[PDB]
C-alpha cells in the first residue's frame, strides 16, 4: 500500500509481515498490550529515519519510535493501533568516543546492556543508567533513568551533553546546552514529545574498579516493625547517606523486604557508611554477606541475566505497573501504604508482584544537585522513587478486576497528601489515566513550560500517543 510503497521509494527498510524481522519487532515488552502499526521501518541510519518522518506527513499518519520496547504502555507502537512505527534496535553502535573528553556519540537503538559492554571494554568507561540489559537507551535516556549508581553519578539523562535530533517537519538539527537548548531542555526528562533522536551524544565516567554490593534481610513481620523502619531508612537518605551508597527497599516476597545496594568502596567502607541506619533499623534485620565488584560485574550482577550484551528484546512479560515519586513518606501516606501491605497485598497469591522503594532524592544524592528548573525532568524535589509492578504468567490473561489492586495502593499513599508533594515517572509508564491527568502527574512544574515546546516544535502532534504533552501555544 501507500506507506509501504513510499518507505521503499525513500530506500527504508520494511518489515514483511509474516517474516521473523517483523514478528520479532512488532512484538511488546508488555504482552498485555500488542498494537498493530500500519508499518514497521526497521532504519538503518539517521537519513532512514528523515525520510519515514517524510513518508508520515504526507500520508497523514502519526509515528512513533521504538528503541528497546520497553514502555509498559507499548508506547514505542504510538499507543494505539496504525500508527508509522521506526524501530532503531538495529541501529546499536558506539559510533564515536573521544578520549581527551571522555564524550561517546551513540546510535538510538543501543540496549543499556550493550552500551555498558561496548563501553567497559573497548574504552574502559561508565555511564549511570538503569539495571534492565535489554532496556533501550532511548526512551530509557529521554525520561530520566534510574540505577544502582544514580546516587553517586545522578541520572541516565544527567550524562547527556548533546542529541542530533529529527523534527517533525523532516529536518535534523543539533540540541545542546550551546544551541537549540530549549529542545535541550525538552529532551532530557520528556524526549519522547519533541523528535526522534538520531544519536546520543553522553558524558562517560573511567569505569570504577572497586565496588561493594550489599543487602539486608529487613524481617519485618508486622505493620509496627514497617512503619519503624521505612521512618528510619528516609531519615538516613534524607540527612545522612554518603553519595557513595545507592539504594532501595523491594519486596519480591509477599512479606519479606529487603535492602538491596550498591556502594562505591570497600566492603569496609559499606559498613561504616551503612551503620547508622543498621543502628535504627528495627531488630531482627539480618546483613547479607558483601560481594566486591568491578564495574562491568556490577552490570551482570544486577541484570537478571546470565549476560547483559543484549542486541536483542529480552523476554517478555505480562503485567500492570504504577509509580509514585514522593517528596517524604511520612505520615498518614506511610501508615496507609503500610495497612495495605500486610492487609491487602501480602494476601495477593494469585500471581507475581513487587514495590521497589528507590532512594532518588536526599542531602548527597547526586540526582538533586540538577534542580526541576534545569531540564525537563520535574522530580528532583522528590526523595522516593516508587515502582508498584503486578505480573501474570505469559499464558494467562491479566484480569480486568486486578488493575484494583496497585491502584488502591498507590491511592492509599496519594490520599495523604496535597497534590504538590508527589508525582509520577513516565519511564513506568500507566496508560490508565487520560492525557491531562497523566502529563499532569508526569512533568509538575515542568509542564506550563513542555506544552509551549510542544507547540514549538510538534505543534501538529505528528508524534502523538495518548500520554504525550499537548501543544499549546
Ligand atoms: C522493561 C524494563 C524497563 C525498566 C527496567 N529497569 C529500569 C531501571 O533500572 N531504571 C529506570 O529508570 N527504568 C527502568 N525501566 C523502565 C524504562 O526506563 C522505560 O520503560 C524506558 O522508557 C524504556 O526505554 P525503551 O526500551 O527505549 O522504550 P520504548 O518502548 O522503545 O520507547 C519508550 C518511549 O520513548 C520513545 N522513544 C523511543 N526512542 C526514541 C527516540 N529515539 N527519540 C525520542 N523518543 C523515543 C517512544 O516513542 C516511547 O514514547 C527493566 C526492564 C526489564
Ligand atoms: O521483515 C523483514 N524486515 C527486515 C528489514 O528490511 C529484512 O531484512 C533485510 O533483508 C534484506 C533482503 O534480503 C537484506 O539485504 C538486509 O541485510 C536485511 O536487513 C527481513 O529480511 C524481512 O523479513
Ligand atoms: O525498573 C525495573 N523494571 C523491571 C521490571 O520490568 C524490574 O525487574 C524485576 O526485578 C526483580 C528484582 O530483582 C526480579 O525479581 C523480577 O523478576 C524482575 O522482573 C527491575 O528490577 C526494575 O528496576
Ligand atoms: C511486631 O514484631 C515485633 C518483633 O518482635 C514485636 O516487638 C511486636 O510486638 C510485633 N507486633 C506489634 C503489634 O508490635
Ligand atoms: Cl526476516
Ligand atoms: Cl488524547
Ligand atoms: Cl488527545
Ligand atoms: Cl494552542
Ligand atoms: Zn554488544
Ligand atoms: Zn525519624
Ligand atoms: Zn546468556
Amino acid at each position: 500500500g501507500a506507506i509501504e510503497a513510499c518507505l521503499s521509494a525513500a530506500g527504508v527498510p520494511i518489515d514483511i509481515p509474516g517474516t521473523a524481522d517483523y514478528e520479532r519487532d512488532v512484538e511488546p515488552f508488555n504482552i498485555r498490550l500488542p498494537y498493530i502499526p500500519t508499518a514497521i521501518a526497521q532504519t538503518q541510519t539517521t537519513a532512514h529515519i528523515q525520510s519515514a518522518v517524510q513518508c508520515a506527513k504526507k500520508l497523514n499518519l502519526k509515528v512513533s519510535a521504538k528503541s528497546g520496547g520497553h514502555s509498559y504502555a507499548s508506547f514505542g507502537f504510538g499507543g494505539e493501533n496504525g500508527h508509522l512505527m521506526v524501530q532503531l534496535d538495529r541501529m546499536i553502535d558506539v559510533i564515536s568516543y573521544n578520549d581527551k573528553t571522555g564524550i561517546a556519540h551513540v546510535e538510538p537503538g543501543a540496549r543499556l546492556g550493550h552500551l555498558a559492554t561496548v563501553l567497559n571494554d573497548k574504552y574502559g568507561r561508565a555511564i549511570s543508567h538503569g539495571t534492565c540489559p535489554g532496556v533501550g537507551i532511548s526512551g530509557h535516556f529521554a525520561h530520566g533513568g534510574f540505577g544502582f549508581s544514580s546516587h553517586m553519578h545522578g541520572l541516565a539523562v544527567d550524562s547527556v551533553v548533546g542529541v542530533t535530533v529529527v523534527l517533525a517537519d523532516g529536518r535534523i538539527v543539533e540540541a545542546s546546552a550551546t544551541e537549540n537548548a530549549d529542545l535541550f531542555w525538552g529532551i532530557k526528562g520528556a524526549g519522547s514529545n519533541f523528535g526522534i533522536v538520531a544519536v546520543w551524544k553522553l558524558a562517560t565516567f573511567p569505569a570504577p574498579k572497586v565496588l561493594t554490593r550489599f543487602g539486608v534481610t529487613l524481617n519485618w513481620k508486622n505493620k509496627t516493625s514497617a512503619l519503624k523502619g521505612i521512618e528510619a531508612v528516609e531519615d538516613y537518605a534524607r540527612w545522612v547517606a554518603p553519595r557513595e551508597v545507592n539504594f532501595r527497599i523491594g519486596d519480591y516476597g509477599a512479606g519479606n523486604p529487603g535492602i538491596e545496594g550498591l556502594y562505591y568502596g570497600t566492603p569496609e567502607q559499606w559498613r561504616a557508611a551503612f551503620q547508622p541506619l543498621l543502628d535504627t533499623l528495627p531488630a531482627g534485620y539480618v546483613v547479607n554477606p558483601t560481594t566486591s565488584l568491578n564495574w562491568i560485574e556490577s552490570v551482570l550482577s544486577y541484570s537478571n541475566f546470565d549476560h547483559v550484551d543484549f542486541i536483542t528484546p529480552q523476554p517478555v512479560e505480562n503485567f500492570y505497573a504504577k509509580s509514585l515519586t514522593l517528596k517524604s513518606i511520612k505520615g498518614d501516606a506511610v501508615k496507609n501504604f503500610v495497612d495495605y501491605y500486610f492487609d491487602v497485598s501480602n494476601k495477593v497469591k494469585d500471581r507475581f508482584w513487587f514495590y521497589q522503594l528507590d532512594v532518588h532524592g536526599g542531602k548527597n544524592s547526586q540526582v538533586t544537585k540538577v534542580t526541576n528548573a534545569e531540564t525537563a525532568y520535574p522530580h528532583r524535589d522528590k526523595l522516593w522513587l516508587i515502582q508498584f509492578y503486578d505480573r501474570y504468567d505469559n499464558n494467562q490473561t491479566y484480569p480486568e478486576t486486578s488493575f484494583k489492586f496497585l491502584d488502591g495502593w498507590v491511592n492509599s499513599v496519594t490520599k495523604a497528601l496535597p497534590k504538590s508533594d508527589w508525582g509520577m515517572y513516565i519511564n513506568y509508564a500507566d496508560p490508565r489515566m487520560d492525557r491531562d491527568y497523566a502529563t499532569k502527574v508526569y512533568y509538575g512544574e515542568n509542564l506550563a513550560r513542555l506544552q509551549k515546546l510542544k507547540a514549538k516544535f510538534d505543534p501538529t502532534d505528528r508524534f502523538y500517543y495518548p500520554q504525550a504533552v499537548r501543544p499549546v501555544k
